[PDB]
């Protein structure tokens, strides 16, 4: 039997096989009754989707049915860890689970929420059908990395590919300079299913790829969004979050800046978090009335 890399058969749980033939572990909270709305939560690199069952949660209350699967490589899914054949794979694997709800939930818009490299997940899968999404809400999306880091990673990437130098990684995800909140760095960072490794040279590639491909989608975006952004951001570069207001053609966009927030504002201080989910239900809520 096909089983999670922490051995529990995918015959047990809610899973898809992509079309590399991967399973997927997949994650729903549906309503009581019939749903208002759909929205795919995207969760980024390292992570995986139980970390968003409060936010999830919160969504169902408002009469969304909410769902999302765990990207390749990550979390309950097959796949090398933290690797991708090319990054297009996580928007293909987003539009398959997003193409067989609708279809069984006819008629019902479809929403997606993103965070980090999620939320490039998401603006790629938006741009890919234009015009087809209801809204995006995105937290610290990666449009712009920060530029030391990208820099460094730049360079460290044309050593391993070009000269051959063996074994090199620019580090794995440091958790305590992406929120203030010690207590969620401190659950993120025991969280079974989470990404500890050092960054492996082919998957920082195809960050790279993300980015580029994320800036040639900007001016093909139509779809409403939601943007969130903290200025202390360490890894999604808070231009980016400007870029993408000023470059996006939505005539639906705004944009909240957290002034001394760090990336991961759905896990930052009590009083940060509490602004993004109100902010998020707010925006929602207006756009399912
Ligand atoms: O919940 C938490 C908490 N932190 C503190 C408290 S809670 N999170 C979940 C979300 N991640 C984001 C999601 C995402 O796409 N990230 C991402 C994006 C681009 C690059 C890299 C990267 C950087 C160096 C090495 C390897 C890699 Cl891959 C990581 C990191 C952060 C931690
Ligand atoms: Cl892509």
């Amino acid at each position: 039997p096909r089983r999670t890399p922490q051995s529990i058969p995918y015959q047990d749980l809610p899973h898809l096989v992509n079309a590399d033939g991967q399973y997927l572990f997949c994650r729903y909270w549906a309503p009581t009754g019939t749903p208002k709305a759909l929205i795919f939560v995207s969760h980024g690199a390292g992570e995986h989707s139980g970390r968003y069952e409060e936010l999830a949660r919160m969504l169902m209350g408002l009469d969304l049915l909410v769902f999302a699967h765990d990207h390749v490589g990550h979390g309950q899914s097959e796949g090398e860890r933290m690797v991708v054949s090319d990054f297009h794979v996580f928007v293909r694997d987003v539009l398959q689970h997003v193409d067989s709800m609708q279809k069984d939930y006819p008629g019902l818009p479809v929403f997606l929420l993103g965070h980090s490299m999620g939320g490039a997940i998401a603006i790629l899968t938006a741009a890919e059908r234009p015009g087809h999404f209801a809204g995006m809400v995105l937290i610290s999306p990666l449009v712009l990395a920060n530029p030391e880091s990208a820099t460094t990673f730049k360079v460290l990437a044309a050593k391993v590919l070009n000269s051959v130098l063996p074994n090199l990684s620019s580090g794995p995800i440091d958790s305590s300079v992406l929120s203030r909140n010690k207590t969620e760095v401190d659950i993120y960072n025991s969280d079974p299913l989470i990404c500890r490794a050092g960054l492996k040279v082919c998957f920082g590639i195809q960050l790279l790829n993300a980015v580029s491909r994320v800036e040639r989608a900007l001016p093909k975006l139509t779809v409403p969004f939601l943007l969130l952004q903290g200025s202390a951001d360490r890894l999604c570069d808070s231009k980016g979050a400007y870029l993408l207001m000023e470059l996006a053609k939505s005539q639906d966009k705004t944009l909240k800046i957290y002034e001394g927030a760090y990336h991961v504002l759905h896990k930052e201080l009590p009083e940060v978090t509490n602004s993004v989910f109100h902010e998020i239900n707010m925006w929602v809520s207006q756009r399912t009335a």
